């Protein structure tokens, strides 16, 4: 588990709408983890589609769709070791009624289908989901002047 | 389903120590509604009517005067699993056993005075309710963000 | 003298309930060293609030005024503490946000003077006559902070 | 004054590596204006003398680019009544020794070449330097959900 | 019981990231007391001296030269269960194992960059205690607030 | 030059009894300022009364000293460029009625005999209370991992 390893997060029209893009951010940006690309979008229904497409037939998969393209959304990668897990737990539980205070969910979301953010689920899929939603040009390279008092190798 | 409702307390310790503001955005960042709030130093047989399942306790005289020893900001919360999720903001009844991140965890230590009270149950808080509040102090409104905060019900 | 039981009348106005700024508001007026000695979530007539604004009756923006007071619950509040009225003016910013600073609830919050998310009484006199207006008596809480002798060297 | 004015903010690379993206982007966020367009960006130099195109003759000109080459940059479009103006006043004044505290300067920056930020300091400028910064394309259009409860006029 | 204390330091990391004051007000904000506090670069033989319990286990060397790498704000809080509690606040010695809402869990990834130290024990405090501060730099007081944070002393 | 200024800032007891340790550290931190000594001490009284000399015929000294007796102090040297001056802008106007919001008085303070902090006022003042509270060996010299994107020359 090296300190380049890379996640996809993404704030979710709700999380747009409802004011929350500073405090995601800072969450993640607080906890030591590295911004590689960000841009706000509304992606065309294809991609949402792909991004989503093991849950193609799921029933709230029509659903979730329409509302992915409801409003912009924050599409980001961040750099850092073990970022995917940790991401995940930043984020809280996908449903947040099971979320803890202290976690983006559990401090801001309510229901599954509103839950204001994505995070990749594992390093392949994340990798996946940064090919598709960005160019490999928009991933900026740069290393954060606090490297060396966040990690101790690596 | 979102329009559950649930009873939360602010006691006299977390009014003293300045903690109205951040335990209402708690619930306000979380996305439930406020549909009645006040400041009150209620009646004694009102604060032992909320408390009537422990009159028989040791400490019942010692909590209802310490609940009697400052003022109490009262709320009514509404939204989806309010009850449930109000409890798990507050954190566990003792603070020793509360989490960083909830109420509790962050400003509590002692479990009589752990700063908030909220409703156990959707029956209880029906009560609690009733008892804390009269019906026109419930305040109906529509969150202008209530469907971005909830996909149905 | 100023003394430190002067009061104010502070109210959360329904865009300021509506966007979420009620707990912010009230750590502004909290972190301090002011006193919270009434409050309540209410949805007053428009009689109330008409009295409330008497003074501006004749104004051109007086019809949508009180028509968007009347849009949402209104969080109602008096404050307890040395200048709190001149202080509290202070805290909200100017009237209008185009003109507040930065760091007041208006430079950090609101953008239209129509849209401005809170109220405070301008005068002494005219905070009893809104705290009467607003709340019975015995809705205003008498008690003492614990951290009285150290916000204030003096009553 | 209309409520769609827009102006460009960008948080320099300093702004980037001592972790202000969250807090200033929360800045705006909470005043009320809109996130009509955002990236992380590193711009090539010809952009960066572009967008400082009035400071090329400047001793301290090459020097300034060459500290915006240094790292990525943050670049949003912001829009709200008087965004401009108010933005610049959210910032607070260029030379941070000069700023009030609660603006941006004034809670996070000492030097006025590491002054964090950037905001168009005109109607006309920020129009010049949303075309420089980002294709028509990458402005979001979106009505925020409380749009009507930020203000009272279109 | 309510007069139980621990050692709190942060490390070089902490302060280097500008961690200091998000901190102190974790702990301030719960409502112990601080009765001791410095910054302090502290001679090598002192921080063998505290990490000796895993003087020849690995990471020694390189945790020394870490702790000797930077400043540290070494304090001491006070309060009921504070060693138990404290070590919660800081979260699990792994940041990766923490969770959000503790101070690890919001600030660190690394362990050999876990931000912070806490006494595991009320014994290992006294002696940290001891170790870091002399008897004088303990300073007494009473909190205005002590009896809204404690039912009991 | 003048990077290296330093100024005396103490949380007064008030400040310490209201739990205001934090946040007040965290308007110097987030400036971009550097600590390089801090202590909580309880001085005795003719420390006081010579820290407020120049204040022994006006007639709120006595009950100053007294105050400043009453509860512990957090005392604290802070290094960067204008310090002093910037300090002194941090903390607000002397009597917090005359504050404006966003400073520390500001925020938290009413009366000007408890006005929870003290900064010194100017540079040679700053030199003559540092000698006054703290030793020599108890100022840390060390070099802030982002001190190249706090200032751009020393
Ligand atoms: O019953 C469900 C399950 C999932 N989702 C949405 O579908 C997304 C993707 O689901 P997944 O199982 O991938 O969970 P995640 O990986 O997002 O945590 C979630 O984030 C939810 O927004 C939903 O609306 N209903
Ligand atoms: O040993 C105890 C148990 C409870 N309480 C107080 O009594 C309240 C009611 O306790 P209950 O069992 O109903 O738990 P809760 O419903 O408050 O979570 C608690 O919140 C505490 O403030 C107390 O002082 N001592
Ligand atoms: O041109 C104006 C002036 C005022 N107002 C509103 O009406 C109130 C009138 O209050 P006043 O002029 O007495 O000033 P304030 O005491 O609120 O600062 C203001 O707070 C605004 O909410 C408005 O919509 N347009
Ligand atoms: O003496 C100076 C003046 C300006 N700048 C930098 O150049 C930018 C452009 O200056 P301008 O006059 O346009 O001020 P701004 O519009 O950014 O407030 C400033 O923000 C600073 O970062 C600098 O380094 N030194
Ligand atoms: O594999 C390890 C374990 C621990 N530590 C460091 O050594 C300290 C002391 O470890 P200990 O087992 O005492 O855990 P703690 O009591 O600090 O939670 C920890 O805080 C870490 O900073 C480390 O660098 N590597
Ligand atoms: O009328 C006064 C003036 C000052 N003070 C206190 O004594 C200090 C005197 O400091 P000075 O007048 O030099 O101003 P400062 O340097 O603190 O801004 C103030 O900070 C206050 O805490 C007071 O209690 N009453
Ligand atoms: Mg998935
Ligand atoms: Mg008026």
């Amino acid at each position: 588990s090296m300190s380049n390893e890379q996640t996809f997060i993404a704030i979710k029209p709700d999380g747009v709408q409802r004011g929350l893009i500073g405090p995601i951010i800072s969450r993640f940006e607080n906890r030591g983890f590295k911004l590689v690309a960000m841009k706000l979008v509304s992606p065309p229904q294809s991609q949402l589609e792909q991004h989503y497409a093991d849950l193609s037939d799921k029933p709230f998969f029509k659903g979730l769709v329409s509302y992915m393209l409801s409003g912009p959304i924050c599409a980001m990668v961040w750099e850092g070791r073990d970022v995917v897990k940790t991401g995940r737990t930043i984020l809280g539980a996908t449903n947040p009624l099971a979320s803890a205070p202290g976690t983006i969910r559990g401090d801001f979301a309510i229901d599954v289908g509103r839950n204001v953010c994505h995070g990749s689920d594992s390093v392949e899929n994340a990798k996946k989901e940064i090919a598709l939603w960005f160019k490999p040009e928009e991933l900026i390279s740069w290393k954060s002047a606090t490297f060396d008092w966040v990690y101790e190798k690596a």
